[PDB]
């Protein structure tokens, strides 16, 4: 069971510095932006991190939102990225959830955040390069050096 706690916005960078932000087609992406860059394609950039409580602790569980044109909810429903159009919920009955991810520390890097898949142990948030563009998916990984898993999440 998860709890819904506290929410905070954020910007998410991955380790080239990239900004993420959800597209025209409703689809996460990578992009390199200016602080002012991010700031003037608000709300799509500005990432809202909500915090749950968790009845079997695994670590921080968040649900990752934007208000794009309504709330879309980040999910890994199927082992593949989506926004599904709902608010996070104020609770969530289950032990797994497609919308629940375990913020971590990267090992060997303070500053630096993984986020984990509730519902598919082992995969993680990444950035891929697909032909130009960044995308984000769900990838397995196993090596806290991984790259790829890594994100800046800055607050507000």
């Amino acid at each position: 069971y998860f709890g819904k706690l506290e929410s905070k916005l954020s910007v998410i960078r991955n380790l080239n510095d990239q900004v993420l932000f959800i597209d025209q087609g409703n689809r996460p992406l990578f992009e390199d932006m200016t602080d002012s860059d991010c700031r003037d394609n608000a709300p799509r950039t500005i990432f809202i991190i909500s915090m749950y409580k968790d009845s079997q602790p695994r670590g921080m569980a968040v649900t990752i939102s934007v208000k794009c044109e309504k709330i879309s909810t980040l999910s890994c429903e199927n082992k593949i990225i989506s926004f599904k159009e709902m608010n996070p919920p104020d609770n969530i009955k289950d032990t797994k959830s497609d919308i629940i991810f375990f913020q971590r520390s990267v090992p060997g890097h303070d500053n630096k955040m993984q986020f984990e898949s509730s519902s598919y142990e082992g995969y993680f948030l990444a950035c891929e390069k697909e032909r130009d563009l960044f995308k984000l998916i769900l990838a397995a990984a196993d090596a806290a050096g991984d790259r790829s898993i890594m994100f800046t999440v800055q607050n507000e």
